[PDB]
């Protein structure tokens, strides 16, 4: 069942894995000096323990995971819009069977961030990170039971659910974490070199 | 492994789990004495047992028959006795539910033997004797599905025989005294 990564969820997959609270500590470090491909390798690897303890508690493996380009688009001279796009391979195995499919997995996370209008000591707002199922792509690559199988269809939606889970519950809330780690003067830095 | 709570099952006796086994249990001996039917108490047994199989596994057995107990005379004072079992068997596994339906057929087979005490020998747990014939799956039949889903059902079902419905039979024959089994050999 997905029992196990519910109760991990609620705990907080870092409680399984010390490492991970290092390389948000790294990830932090590196982000204060773009005001001043590191960021997607620390990103990288803050994805890939994620996904490492989530393997732990599920039949759903993750791994491969790449971040290919940060970027921000402005959305106004005082807001941008920050994507995080993720790619993944996926095999998911159940009890028995062993490995039933093997995915392409497409992640994008988007947050807005906001400066202040009308100061010069501007606060920051950092905008929601959605969980929205058009921004999760899974493609079927293999299924030694065959392609048009009815497991691969159940494997798909195993690993859809588990990748989900993980985005509303890991991915988003670090996302956000991360970005208000950002200061004033580096977020109005950024926010208009994105126009 | 899997098997675990079957296992433990088995070694505590399956009759543990549902009182109603001994009944059934005691209905055939006084059936069996009667012939000095029977089929239908045998049908009851094994079906009680296998609903307790249901309870430890997700190997479904029911729809249990047991069309003739055959018995031929290989003395003046000796004879094969023959179980023949089918049933339908339905497989399920975590997450997937059922996988396959299939069609099961048992042969427990064993021989008696007449002061003089009735002897009955080994019930041979041979799993030529167990056959499982696939009839339907929602994952169709090239797959190692349906191949997971009959090792499972034959594990269980020899796990059964053996622990369960060869020592049963052995039992039940031993209960018959050497004149009662004297004349139900004489009627072949
Ligand atoms: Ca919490
Ligand atoms: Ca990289």
């Amino acid at each position: 069942v997905l029992r196990k990564l519910k109760s991990g969820l609620e705990r907080g997959l870092d409680t399984f894995d010390s490492t991970i609270e290092i390389i948000m500590q790294n990830l932090k470090t590196e982000l204060e000096s773009r005001c001043s491909q590191e960021t997607e390798n620390f990103l990288e690897q803050l994805i890939s323990r994620i996904f490492q303890v989530v393997s732990r508690l599920t039949g759903v493996r993750i791994r491969n995971v790449q971040v290919p380009d940060i970027t921000m688009e402005a959305t106004s001279e005082n807001s941008a819009n920050v994507l995080i796009p993720i790619t993944a391979d996926v095999t998911v195995s159940l009890p028995f069977l062993g490995e039933i499919v093997d995915l392409d997995l497409n992640v994008d996370l988007q947050t807005t961030v906001s400066i202040e209008t009308d100061t010069e000591d501007p606060q920051v707002v950092v905008g929601e990170c959605t969980n929205n199922p058009e921004s999760i792509s899974l493609t079927v690559l293999h299924s030694r039971f065959g392609l048009v199988n009815d497991v691969v269809d159940i494997g798909v939606n195993l690993a859809r659910r588990v990748v989900s889970s993980v985005v509303e519950g890991e991915l988003c809330p670090r996302f956000r974490e991360l970005l208000e780690s950002l200061d004033a003067e580096c977020v109005e830095k950024l926010i208009g070199e994105s126009q």
